[PDB]
């Protein structure tokens, strides 16, 4: 049973880990390899703050809400272990601000102590007249990716640095199952018109007195096109950029100024903070995540494919539920091949 | 009108400032000097984490409830100014954990979004079954003391490093009003058996993922004698030491281990944290703060004295209201001396 995972971000690596730990005992030769063009420092996953929070409006598919729930409950049970620091995982409380009232989110019972903001709290944010407060989790991609890598290494999983031209090429070399975790680039292996870049840009700043997150919202501009501030372990993320269709992997001055001005209005104490870095990434926007099987018909006998991509702006939020779902699908492949 | 302020802790400097800012225009020669033994890096105020939170049970003097409230609103309306970093002021949320049920505190409407810990939250803490959650402020003494200083310096307040043997000495040399802000050492100038040292021993640690304060309680052990973790700007404070009558200003190994063990139990990710430093200090314990006028019968005409000491383990929490009251008492002196 040769299994090739394409992609080394949160989705690929988490899926790879789930598959190994769940099926390495019920398969004699279980060889899992990971192919990726880019690894642990240079992925979209690295650009993410790693704040756990789904989109405001309900998901196109009600499964995602469970995958999110599952992810939260899992990371929560581990928040207080010694692993936590290596993971980059910790608790954080903060604000979601709006101009008008809005219905409570679906995940309001997932997070800790969800409530609405009080007048005193609102006075701290004059540009806004409504919002929430709650306690969530942060999984910093850069450390989490490092953890996964090392978990996988000790499990015999080999990593190879290469760009895959097609599924057929990988099947031609001997893969029985191909797990597709190519994020926003998935379309280069199989035309997917529903998958598009959600380009974002962020600023890492030194502001260690920030202990709360602050997400602003505005329908007039779109999800995550509003200033936000996310305290990390070493630095603070400043963001607020979302651009459908933009494939430019390049820091932009205009976006720089938008991040910087937005967040300063929001938190005046930021004016003297020192700028550590700046990065651009592409959210794999898709009306819903593609998490399904497909039999790639090719020659004598076809090869199995599990697609796992299109997690948009909530990959770290949902990755675990997805992995478990991918592993179940892997489960079914085995029983059909009558190997369980 | 010669005013001599004794003491350079948060109480001395804030009182000094609050008096100068309010009466320099209504008095032609208002020459204010600060006399102190120890200054801005080596005082009790420097050892304090700076968390705003009064004692758990109501104070035998209900003016204190107001003095703390006045302090909270003052710092809160300054949290988003460009001066916040300079003062060491910032918002922080966190947990108060208890074994049994306890009644809500008097200051429950002062803080932001005070509420009870939900079952899910309490599970993060196995050794506790009750508690609160809210949003407070931190005012780090070291920064604050430095800010107060530069403000006084530019107001023309002169500082002098010297140990004052008696009030008589200070009147004898020309003081018309003496402000007594000598903290726990007040008794060396005027006998007062109620004022006693509450020794503490904190530990500064590098754990930048900690975003919440965690305070544990136990009546079977005493106030601030139970483990607590308070995240600061550059480092995290670990404490839980309150010893009545102990005058030893020296770090104790047994206290170390107690701090270190109780905080690890409470937050296991602490195990691998780097220890930056450790310090001892003396809370000026008194059943209530002495903030009152007195006449010293020194020579032909008596000199005025404003006493402001005995702030216990809540001096930063209450400092501003005290300084306003002292200033008010300074005004009552003026009109009586026929100078208002
Ligand atoms: C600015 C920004 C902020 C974000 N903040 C958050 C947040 O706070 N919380 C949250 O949950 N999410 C956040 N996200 C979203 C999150 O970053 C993504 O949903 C997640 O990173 C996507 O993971 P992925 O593994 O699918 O893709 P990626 O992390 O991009 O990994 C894709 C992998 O596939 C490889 N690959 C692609 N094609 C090939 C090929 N042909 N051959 C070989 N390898 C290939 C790439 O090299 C890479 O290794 C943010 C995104 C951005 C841009
Ligand atoms: C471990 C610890 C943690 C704490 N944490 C907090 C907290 O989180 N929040 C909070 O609100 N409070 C906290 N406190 C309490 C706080 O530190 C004290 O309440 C406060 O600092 C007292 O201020 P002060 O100005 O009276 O005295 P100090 O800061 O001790 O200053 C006294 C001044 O008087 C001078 N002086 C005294 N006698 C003479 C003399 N004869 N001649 C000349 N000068 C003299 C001294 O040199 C010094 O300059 C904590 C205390 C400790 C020990």
């Amino acid at each position: 049973m040769r299994v090739v995972v394409i992609g080394a971000g949160v989705i690929g690596l988490s899926t790879a880990l789930c598959i190994h730990e769940r099926y390495h005992s019920v398969l004699q030769p279980l060889d899992i390899k990971v192919y990726a063009d880019r690894f642990t420092p240079l992925t979209t996953t690295d650009v993410a703050a790693g704040l756990w929070q789904p989109y405001l409006s309900d998901p196109n598919n009600p499964q995602e809400a469970d995958w999110s729930q599952q992810t939260f409950d899992y990371l929560l049970s581990h928040v207080h272990s010694p692993n936590a620091e290596n993971l980059g995982l910790f608790l954080i409380s903060g604000y979601n601000l709006f101009h008008e009232a809005i219905p409570d989110p679906s995940w309001k019972d997932t997070v800790l102590g969800f409530r609405k903001l009080t007048p005193r709290e609102l006075d701290m944010f004059p540009d806004y007249g409504y919002g929430w407060f709650h306690t969530s989790l942060i999984l910093e991609g850069k450390n989490y990716l490092q953890w996964l890598t090392e978990r996988l290494t000790e499990r015999g999983v080999k990593f190879f640095q290469r760009k895959v031209e097609s599924f057929e090429e990988v099947a031609r070399e001997g893969a029985d199952v191909i797990v597709n975790c190519t994020g926003v680039w998935a379309g280069a292996l199989q035309r997917d018109p529903l998958l598009q870049p959600g380009r974002g840009q962020i600023m890492k700043v030194d502001a260690p007195w920030m202990k709360h997150f602050i997400l602003t919202h505005d329908p007039e501009r779109g999800i995550y096109n509003s200033p936000y501030i996310i305290p990390g372990t070493q630095t603070v993320t400043l963001g607020g950029i979302f651009q459908l269709g933009n494939w430019s992997e390049l820091n932009n001055i205009q976006d720089h100024n938008t991040i910087w001005e937005g967040c300063c209005r929001l938190e005046p104490t930021l004016k003297n903070a020192r700028i550590i870095g700046e990065r651009t990434g592409f959210r794999p926007v898709r009306p819903q995540i593609r998490l399904e099987r497909e039999q790639l018909r090719t020659g004598p006998s076809n090869t199995e494919v599990i697609h796992n991509y299109g997690h948009g702006g909530y990959g770290l939020t949902i990755h675990w539920g997805c992995a478990l779902e991918a592993a179940k699908l892997f489960g079914r492949i085995l029983e059909e091949k009558k190997l369980s």
